[PDB]
């Protein structure tokens, strides 16, 4: 049992409610008491008590905390726990579904991301226009989970529209996520990818395998191995093992039955995990097939 | 016999061009007569008399004035007219088709919208070297719509990236619009959907439908173009699929398939027709056969 | 023999690598001999001359440079060299392929961009922790290539949401990029295009060509991508479709199809034969056959295909 402990600059609404927690330096810990603390003076680093204060215009205030997570397989109990496990996937001390992440929706409060920091739905047009005397009020989004690299950005990783990666995406060394590619929190690649298309909640991609520009991976927990390629605007529905291929612009559902080369036919799902797999829509039948790679036939 | 009002922010250009209008509370009225006209000191709100002014490095001036809306039904005058009538939209006082949106690209400016608030085209890039002076100049979009939530985030809504939905849209509560949703101005939902492709002008969603990552909705070549179409209750578009006719209620588009008017489906008795002469039909499955390739319609 | 001067106000990391180079005004000249120097006071333009500094938070330094490319044949030599490229191509001083677009990756810096300017990715947290005494920070992407809109805009042209856009499209006047529309560098259109697809780098979209809601030029598994393709004038791409050939004029991609260079199209005379074979024809219309399943292509035109 590993837990997990950080200290945080959490941003709290004018009823008490956290909005954020950034943690500089998250890490992992023996299993422990799950609890989050004020930091007291002498415990509050440097760099982040020039951090801490009240923004009157935002009625929110801004506080030095020290969270501890007794256990990682524990379900988050409050916001400042489910941040930390999003920031523990983002810094890649965790892989996914390497803790329990589980019920985040239900913990996380809706913020109001602006140019001025977060801020609470309650009040917000009253709060816009007080911020306004300071210049624009622009907000970036309204929503649950907030832009990854706005917490860490990971090394080794390019994202050319980081509004597409949402904290708690996991994004290993020598990823690439261009503007089309989506990440969704707890999923993300465990190697180099190209990364063009969404990856849903959950969805792990193994090293050198790409997805192509408006790829959709559902989330159903699928997975794909490594050394795959999802042609563009393809879609899977099932996990793939290794060297694995779909057709640019297929959809492969769970549920799509597919023609083997022995002329037989089976479920889409009854591939699911299988490896050296091509699927195409034949474009003179109409058929979705799947076919041998590399002179491996084939293992339902 | 329905008119609307408001008392607006407006930046106008160096010009005199209306570049936007911020109206915090606008109202429906009696059907009266169309002006724009300044507000004498004494009725300009007190949270707007701050921010009004002059930027003398944008060559912008921001001013209060009301926008009276004679009717409806009128086209709109002017751009502060348009702006009012977007708002109206955005703020779900009105339903999509509620108020004439017809010709407002004719009517709006085209904006360059930068982190310092709006700019005219004319001149922009003696503007953004003086604005440097004050940090960074980004620019989010250049064009005649701007973003939504920059004007009202409006109440039961997640939207995940704001740069997709513009002021226009209309987003009844327990609406999400995630990542790859995206909601044109006079269109949305009337209800709760979740929003995950992409909602053309005009368009409307009936609640407890949802639009799949990536699904079209009356795209490119979905149609011959005369009619808008809407989906009604509890439809499901699967991921990248199309459509280009109305849906009634508790209609099913599988995940890839795009249902143009066009398209002929066959049916359940072998029958073929084409989608259009199925428009607004509930209880509809579209779907391809992973075997024969052709598209088909059955009873759910 | 053409070459290109420019000059730049350009952003050094803490190790003195280049981030950026913002060109106000780049101009074509006749073939000459790359090098970017430091401008001496005298010579920094007045708009420009307010905004050199060093960022004690960033640590990163402006600096006001001029760049002299000396062919434009020539693979850029350097960051600045290859930002006065990319600011060519996007002022529309050079079309795609007017220059040499090759080795970019490997000449630019990955560049954290932030609403505090550009900053490397060595010390990055660090920095965070700096900045944010001065307000949020964010982050808008890391990435080698920024935003068009950052450094041009172009006239005659609309851009729905410009994170979509990078330095280094070209955009003819007449041109709209909606939110779903992409355009790489190198990459763009040559008259007036409605653009709500993906242009991938090096892709040319011709005069009245229309890329539909979610299309895909040139797309992952599109073709053996070897070579470049392109749209010729009065395209059109359906949405959701994918294109991995090049088209002449007055071609049509049906909506949700994905026309690949290997996929198989059924002729009007019954014959079929692979996409490539048919790679720059012109009043082609292709589409899947809802009955049947195939993919065909018809001639547009009254007048054949063969
Ligand atoms: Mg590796
Ligand atoms: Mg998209
Ligand atoms: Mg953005
Ligand atoms: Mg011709
Ligand atoms: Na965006
Ligand atoms: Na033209």
């Amino acid at each position: 049992v590993t837990g997990a402990a950080g200290i945080g600059l959490a941003t709290l609404a004018a009823d008490g409610s956290v909005l954020d927690t950034w943690f500089p330096a998250p890490e992992l810990t023996e299993s422990g008491t799950s609890a989050t603390s004020r930091l007291a003076v002498s415990d509050v680093p440097v760099e982040l008590a020039a951090l801490i204060g009240r923004d009157d215009d935002r009625r929110t205030e801004t506080i030095a905390v020290r969270t501890v997570i007794g256990s990682l397989d524990d379900v988050a109990a409050d916001p400042y726990d489910a941040y930390l496990r999003l920031h523990l996937l983002s810094h890649r001390l965790v892989a996914p579904h390497g803790l329990n992440a589980g019920g985040l929706f239900g913990v996380l409060t809706n913020v109001v991301w602006t140019n001025h920091g977060p801020c609470a739905i309650d009040g917000f047009e009253a709060v816009r226009a007080r911020l306004r005397r300071r210049g624009p009020v622009t907000v970036y989004g309204v929503d649950k989970f907030p832009r990854m690299v706005d917490y860490v950005v990971p090394t080794g990783v390019r994202i050319a529209d980081a509004d597409r990666v949402r904290l708690g995406a996991h994004l290993a060394p020598g990823t690439t996520v261009m503007h089309e590619g989506f990440v969704n929190y707890n999923a993300g690649t465990l190697g180099a990818s190209m990364v063009e298309g969404r990856i849903s909640a959950g969805v792990v991609v193994g090293d050198g395998s790409d997805v192509g520009g408006g790829a959709s991976i559902m989330g159903t927990v699928i997975s794909i191995g490594k050394r795959c390629l999802l042609g563009a605007n393809s879609g899977l529905g099932i996990s793939l093992g290794d060297d694995c291929v779909v057709e640019a612009g297929l959809y492969v559902t769970a549920g799509t039955r597919v023609t083997m080369p022995d002329s037989n036919s089976v479920k889409a799902r009854e591939l699911s995990g299988s490896s050296n797999l091509l699927f195409r829509r034949n474009s003179v039948s109409g058929a979705v097939e799947v076919l041998a790679r590399d002179g491996q036939g084939i293992a339902l």
